[PDB]
């Protein structure tokens, strides 16, 4: 029996699945909702015209006066090296059936996706991608607010977690231009807190109004959750326009660096991540008081 | 992890990710019904 | 005096990753053979 090792138990080898299960794998929602511009430079300058172009509605037989020429703004999204430098022993890389080189590159790529969802959201911008939350916020409309700052809605705790008013405010803070292809961005804990909001009567506001085949939505817009957001913080926008993820044209470049310290192979797999707010009017932030 | 290195900074060591073992052992799930040969022969609905 | 190999350029991009240290090396030597063939003149510099 297999229970006794000596009685034919050593013969039975455990069939190790050669494909290691990468627990932390996820399709990068940042790279899907936001545009990806492969570039070859340290800094990427997208030109974002603020506006100001006007018409005077001229009459038949009136001198056509000068109209104001529209303005342009600079968004200087600088790329920075996001890297991981694990020093695997050459022993494992040789003594293996599950391919440690490919497995570790996959793990570090998943780590890159995680740190993209971290830097492109919360990332302060200190030699890394400046997340839209780290971008300074201003509670003003698109006409009054300065460019490069996001409209933030900050209601009181009363109507914050009791009613849909903050989220409706967040939805219609966006213009139709962005609401056509907008998407919600909520933390999982903040999403749970949102689904639990109950008015003075007691009924839920967001009454799980979905079908089986429906993707998770909120006020008629899809919700791509980002796990690295701070608690009780929400975002919403046309992140295709709203945010630029500037990857370098080389992308992930995994030199194994086997000669630096023999007996060890050190996968470097550095990538150049950049991120920035583009069309600051295309993303809206909603801060909610902590319960 | 990643350290978010700067331009002109020594790239420090990052922690190598871990692996876990899930040892799923197979065991014999069986049923051993003793049908009479009589029914298996005397039948139109196929008892086997 | 030069070596048979001469200039050798090895772009070490492994030891310090994120860097290319372009190790260029040339073995160079110089000696005054038969000093009677050379003369020096130090100007007074005023």
């Amino acid at each position: 029996s297999t229970g006794v090792p000596a009685d034919g138990g050593y013969t039975v080898i455990p069939e190790l699945n050669t494909e290691i299960m990468r627990m932390l794998t996820d399709e990068s929602t940042m790279r899907r909702i936001c545009t990806v511009k492969k570039i070859s430079s340290n800094e990427f300058k997208q030109l974002v015209s603020a506006g100001g172009a006007t018409v005077n509605h001229g009459e038949e037989g009136k001198t056509r006066e000068q109209t104001s020429t529209p303005q342009i703004n600079e968004v200087s999204i600088k790329l920075y090296p996001v890297y991981a430098y694990p020093r695997t022993t050459q022993e494992i890389v040789d003594f293996s059936d599950v391919d440690i080189l490919s497995w570790l590159t996959g793990e570090i790529g998943d780590t890159f996706t995680e740190t993209e969802e971290s830097d492109l959201v919360v990332g302060d911008g200190d030699k890394k991608a400046k997340g839209f939350l780290s971008v300074p916020r201003a509670e003003k409309n698109d006409k009054e607010r300065d460019f490069g700052t996001l409209q933030v809605i900050k209601p009181s705790e009363s109507l914050a977690w009791t009613s849909a008013d903050p989220l409706i405010d967040l939805k219609f803070a966006l213009r139709k231009k962005y609401r056509k292809n907008a998407v919600w961005v909520v933390n999982s804990t903040t999403a749970a807190k949102l689904q639990k909001v109950k008015n003075a009567n007691g009924d839920y506001i967001w009454r799980d109004r979905l079908q089986a085949g429906d993707p998770d939505t909120l006020l008629g817009l899809p919700v791509e959750y980002l796990e690295f957001m701070p608690d009780n913080v929400i975002a919403l926008g046309d992140f295709k326009r709203g945010y630029y993820i500037v990857d370098h044209e080389t992308g992930v470049r995994t030199r194994p660096d086997n000669l630096t310290e023999p007996g060890f192979i050190k996968i470097f797999t550095q990538k150049y991540l950049g991120g920035g707010v583009v069309d600051s009017n295309a993303i809206k932030i909603l801060e909610l008081p902590q319960d």
